[PDB]
């Protein structure tokens, strides 16, 4: 092999190719590997000097709608003004912040090909700049169109650094042992490979010709097999860019020792995107199937969909199957019954998906302001009577994506019950006059969350309220016990409406 001579003979191999590249061409391909960030100076200088004040002082950790990277770049923005316990946000300062957050995204390609998994079209961006990607989306597959070919597939490997974050939050929190952070926790390990049988790339992927020792959060080591037929790009430095809309089969995972430290490595091959597609369709399907007998729907209903597009795609399939059993465990039998058969009345759906929720239809359909679109672990949508549940990100205090779930009935609990109070003037429970005197009451008893609003405080005493831990099932019954006796009078309500 040798690792400078096998470069070599990439690089040849697409010398024609990159000797013909025009500076526009090129300077797109540096675009795509360097997003252009936001200065911190224009922003500032777009705001009032009240704006200015107000960004000062606001507590941006306890904002639930922006993400770890937003909420770190808006104090590094608080600081440099000012260089010149967790009380939920008021009114004015999460107004000001939604609009806040349209103006300080970077223009990443590749992140807005992963957000989306390819549905570019989703209108979960400002229409100039969805115009944009979408030009420099399309100038890039144009360039994209040698292929690897018959000699050289079999005879090489492509490398990737990940870090484990990307593709599961809640697994990467404790993958690293604890005690020793040169090692991985090998039960962790087993639940990470015991469902990843195939992977979906809706981006770019940038690959290494050469192994590259990990960096830091590097853990995940991929070692990738290309097809005759998967087209790529020479880039400078010993790498590759790949095809847009490629499917991975995950051949083997193992842990692997280099250099004193624990790895992952994980081999792939490169398979056709609609093979993967395949499977994914047929998994609907079955658990559509499993789940309408279950609740005794008719057959053909479509309750529940995989949104999935990205590369921990055949988790997010096996983490449905998980979770809903655990619903069904957790929670009496006639009142899901109940529920999903309103939502299935109101064309709801059970979304599990890799791609962000704003680029979810049964959420923008309703959600025509960018800066009312929501990203998080969970969503409930009223107006499409749908539960959105995002795999790959890590819930604020959630253990795991099943209690996440539960949160989310818990909303469609309090849109229900409401309905059947009155189903001329449909309207949340939580917005009746009991339960607001009860929240304003019990409200700060549990969840630090839960002190948002009636709404939230209702899902958050749901969720607990039906804990496998008994623990945490009884602190609601004993520090919120009008919230605690509601919500079970919402719940016999329910379940004795008719037929
Ligand atoms: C605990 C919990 C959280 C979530 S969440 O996805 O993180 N989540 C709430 C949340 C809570 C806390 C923060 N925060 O930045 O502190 C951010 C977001 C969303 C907004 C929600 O309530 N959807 O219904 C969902 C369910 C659930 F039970
Ligand atoms: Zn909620």
């Amino acid at each position: 092999l040798s690792r400078y001579e096998k470069w070599e003979k990439i690089k040849q191999h697409y010398q024609h190719w990159s000797d013909s590249l025009s500076e526009e061409g090129r300077g797109l391909l540096k675009k795509l590997q360097i997003p252009i960030e936001p200065k911190k100076d224009d922003i500032i200088h777009s705001l009032s000097q009240e704006e200015k004040e107000l960004l000062k002082r606001i507590q941006i950790d306890s904002s639930d709608f922006l993400s770890t990277e937003e909420k770190e770049f808006l104090k590094k923005l608080q600081i440099d003004i000012r260089d010149s316990s967790s009380n939920p946000l008021s009114e004015k300062e999460k107004e000001f912040l939604k609009k806040l957050k349209l103006d300080i995204q970077p223009y990443d390609i590749n992140q807005r090909l992963q957000d989306t998994g390819g549905l570019i079209d989703s209108p979960s961006i400002n229409l100039d700049v969805r115009k944009q990607y979408k030009r420099d989306i399309q100038n890039i597959d144009a360039l994209l169109h040698q292929s690897i070919g018959s000699t050289l597939y079999n005879k090489i490997y492509l490398y990737e650094n990940m870090n484990i974050n990307n593709l599961t939050a809640t697994l990467g929190a404790d993958l690293v042992d604890s005690t020793d952070n040169t090692k991985i926790n090998r039960g962790i390990f087993n639940e990470f490979k015991k469902n990843f049988k195939y992977s979906i790339s809706s981006n770019y992927m940038i690959v290494d010709i050469n192994e590259r020792p990990a960096l830091d959060n590097e853990r995940l080591k991929w070692r990738i097999q290309l097809s005759p037929d998967t087209r790529a790009g020479y880039l400078e430095n010993g790498k590759l860019i790949l095809q847009r809309n490629i499917g991975l089969e995950i051949k083997d995972v193992q842990i692997i020792k280099q250099s004193e430290k624990e790895y992952i490595r994980i081999d792939a091959k490169v398979v056709p995107k609609s093979k993967i597609d395949t499977k994914i369709q047929e998994a609907q399907l079955n658990i559509n199937q499993e789940w309408n007998k279950a609740l005794g729907l008719p057959k053909y209903t479509k309750l529940i969909t995989f949104n999935v597009h990205n590369r921990y795609a055949s988790n997010i399939v096996e983490s449905a199957y998980l979770i809903l059993n655990e619903w069904k465990n957790n929670i009496q039998s006639d009142l899901i019954k109940k529920v999903t058969n309103y939502l299935v009345d109101g064309n709801g759906r059970f979304v599990f998906t890799d791609i962000t929720l704003p680029n979810i239809a049964e959420q923008y359909t309703h959600q025509d302001e960018i800066y009312e679109q929501v990203h998080s672990k969970g969503l409930y949508v009223p107006e499409s009577r749908s539960i959105l549940l995002h795999g790959p990100s890590k819930g604020v205090e959630l253990r795991n994506d099943s209690e996440g779930f539960i949160h989310e009935f818990g909303h469609a609990v309090d849109d229900y019950a409401g309905y059947l109070l009155d189903k001329n003037q449909s309207d949340l429970v939580t917005n009746s006059k009991k339960f607001i005197d009860i929240f304003k009451e019990e409200g700060s008893n549990l969840t630090s969350y839960g002190r948002t609003n009636e709404a939230e405080f209702f899902a958050e005493a749901f969720r607990l309220m039906h804990s496998t831990d008994h623990a945490e099932r009884l602190k609601v019954q004993k520090n919120a016990p009008k919230t605690f006796q509601f919500i079970n009078d919402q719940i016999k309500f329910i379940i004795n409406s008719l037929v």
